[PDB]
């Protein structure tokens, strides 16, 4: 039983000689060579069955990726666990090795348009797939982009996905949220669940502008903090956009902030091509009804050179409790790989 960083990994013998990659809330990842295939690999360690969230977590996310089939979407090569429910107190997911992620990479790489183009390409090709399957990622960030020496991107942590609920999608205001607040859309601070498409293309929104830039473009220090700055670029909400929100605490909040100007595109992005600061405009929309669609989005004259609507594929079958019940479910969807 190798151990690294003090936790032990019973991912043997198939996969040995281990090196330590990245620590989440309820589970850790770690890079391991592969006897069986030959070649490194990644292995995440979860252990969740000590709360029910993140064994709903856990179950969502095994599910998905063991649908999903996608060049640009990390998949599960193999799982690992105990022979019987009692003996079971981890889960270890086998995926793909990736050299590095995009958060690891802006911290120290300048990128340039060309790289911009690819990566953005890469994402929406993977997010065309994931919201065909009537699927939302809902935790879109640079540290859930990996890569790889020859710029392959492949989009990763489906942990806080969920099948698209737009019926289902109003909330009051300022109700809590739990993905990674300087990507998170205005509407979920004032009266949306995030359970619309629209959510995604906010974040890779903010990804690309963090790629033309090398620093996040909306970084809120706290819940509300987080609307002041994306209302301190985008400008006050017009009254088109203000009459799409109807819970009362929500709308006048808004009504009651100063006028502010929109700061425009090309003054915070000197270097950008402006097909690009297009595109970004068109992404990072308040009113996510007139948001731009990741079909239109990989339209855009920005993406003319990789765009093929033919290779570009979909998926074919999209997707239509206590926590030791959800264990049970868990063991259920794993026992294939054993
Ligand atoms: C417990 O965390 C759950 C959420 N979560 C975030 C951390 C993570 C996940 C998958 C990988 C992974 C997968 C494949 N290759 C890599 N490579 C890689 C990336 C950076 N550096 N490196 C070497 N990372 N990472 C680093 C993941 O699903």
């Amino acid at each position: 039983p190798e151990m690294v960083r003090g936790q032990v990994f019973d991912v043997g013998p198939r996969y040995t000689n281990l090196s330590y990659i990245g620590e989440g809330a309820y589970g850790m990842v770690c890079s391991a060579y592969d006897n069986l295939n030959k070649v490194r690999v990644a292995i995440k360690k979860i252990s969740p069955f000590e709360h029910q969230t993140y064994c709903q977590r856990t179950l969502r996310e095994i599910k998905i990726l063991l649908r999903f089939r996608h060049e640009n979407i990390i998949g599960i090569n193999d799982i690992i666990r105990a022979p019987t429910i009692e003996q079971m107190k981890d889960v270890y997911i086998v995926q793909d090795l990736m050299e590095t992620d995009l958060y690891k990479l802006l911290k120290t790489q300048h990128l340039s348009n060309d790289h911009i183009c690819y990566f953005l390409y890469q994402i929406l090709r993977g997010l065309k797939y994931i919201h065909s399957a009537n699927v939302l990622h809902r935790d879109l960030k640079p540290s859930n982009l990996l890569l790889n020496t020859t710029c392959d991107l492949k989009i990763c942590d489906f942990g806080l996905a969920r099948v698209a609920d737009p019926d289902h999608d109003h909330t009051g205001f300022l109700t809590e949220y739990v993905a990674t607040r300087w990507y998170r859309a205005p509407e979920i601070m004032l009266n949306s669940k995030g359970y619309t498409k629209s959510i995604d293309i906010w974040s890779v929104g903010c990804i690309l502008a963090e790629m033309l830039s090398n620093r996040p473009i909306f970084p809120g220090k706290h819940y509300l903090d987080q609307l002041n700055h994306i209302l301190g670029i985008l400008g006050s909400p017009s009254q088109e956009d203000l009459n799409c929100i109807i819970n009362l605490k929500a709308r006048n909040y808004l009504l009651s902030l100063p006028h502010k100007n929109k700061v425009p595109w090309n003054r915070l992005f000197p270097n950008a091509d402006s097909k690009a600061l297009d595109l970004l405009d068109k992404m990072l929309t308040f009113n996510p009804h007139k948001r731009i669609e990741v079909e239109q989005a990989l339209a855009h004259p920005y993406l003319e050179q990789y765009y093929d609507p033919s290779d570009e594929p979909i998926a074919e079958a999209p997707f239509k409790l206590p926590k030791e019940k959800l264990k049970e479910l868990i063991f259920e969807e794993t026992a294939r790989f054993q």
